[PDB]
């Protein structure tokens, strides 16, 4: 089974649990909010709104793209302090993205197979 096709599948649980957690996000392509180039659009919105509409289908390309995972790509720890202690239920949440950032922490080294030696 494909890894760059199973990290798509972690993302669509993570879609799956915004669907069952209802807060998806869906914007009208503002150009306001990458034009920023804020890693995470801290300043542009809430860190909240980078973790729908712009990372999982951001990934999404990547992974079809063939493209190597980033070996260091955890956002659990960051959203562990952007979202607040007051919702417990947040481990739900920080569950997937630890589940996903160990995905990104699985695939170290992608083989270089050239077409000739």
């Amino acid at each position: 089974m494909t890894t760059h096709d199973r990290v798509r599948l972690q993302l669509q649980a993570l879609e799956a649990l915004l669907r069952e957690h209802q807060h998806w996000r869906n914007d009208e392509p503002q150009p306001h909010q990458f034009n920023s180039t804020q890693p995470f659009f801290m300043d542009t919105m809430e860190p909240l709104e980078w973790l729908q509409w712009v990372l999982i289908p951001r990934m999404h390309d990547l992974l079809d793209n063939k493209q190597p995972l980033p070996g260091a790509f955890a956002v659990a720890p960051y959203y562990e302090m952007a979202l607040a202690t007051d919702h417990p239920q947040r481990a739900l949440i920080l569950a997937e993205l630890e589940k996903l950032d160990a995905l990104f922490a699985d695939d170290a080294s992608l083989e270089h197979h050239h077409h000739h030696h």
